[PDB]
C-alpha cells in the first residue's frame, strides 16, 4: 500500500475508481 493516487473527485456515484489499496504496488 506504499503506492496510491488521493484525486479522483471522491463523491459517490461512478465519479472514480478507489485507489486505495495493495495493488498499484505491483
Amino acid at each position: 500500500g506504499n503506492d496510491y493516487e488521493d484525486r479522483y473527485y471522491r463523491e459517490n456515484m461512478y465519479r472514480y475508481p478507489n485507489q486505495v489499496y495493495y495493488r498499484p504496488v505491483c
